[PDB]
């Protein structure tokens, strides 16, 4: 028998929080950047692989997720955590192109990677 689905989103953010989540030393930042990340894209695009990932399921998550009753400011904010965290799948060489910037979502810039210890 062969597993089916065996990198996924989710498959990338597990392992990267096992490796990136070890204590380093900038900004004591909280967990919230985590949770809101979690909580959100794992149980929606968090089973699908980066590679096969559509910027439409990106908007998607956006879009059906403030019908479901999100603010938008704090969907901004998944906005961009979403951005740059899959960014560094990018910069791992594991991912060709961000989906996210094909996408149609709310204007906000970065407030960059505030991580933690």
């Amino acid at each position: 028998m062969i597993e089916p689905s065996k990198i996924t989103v989710e498959q990338w953010l597990n392992r990267w929080l096992t490796d990136y989540a070890k204590p380093h030393l900038r900004q004591s930042t909280w967990e919230s950047y985590e949770t809101v990340l979690r909580l959100h894209v794992i149980p929606t695009l968090g089973s699908i692989p980066l590679k096969k990932l559509q910027p439409a399921d990106i908007q998607r998550l956006y879009a059906s997720k403030l019908e479901s009753g999100l603010s938008p400011t704090r969907v901004r904010y998944i906005h961009v955590v979403l951005h740059e965290a899959m960014s560094q799948a990018r910069e791992s060489g594991l991912l060709l192109q961000n989906p996210t910037e094909a996408a149609k979502p709310p204007r906000h810039p970065l407030e960059h990677h505030h991580h933690h210890h």
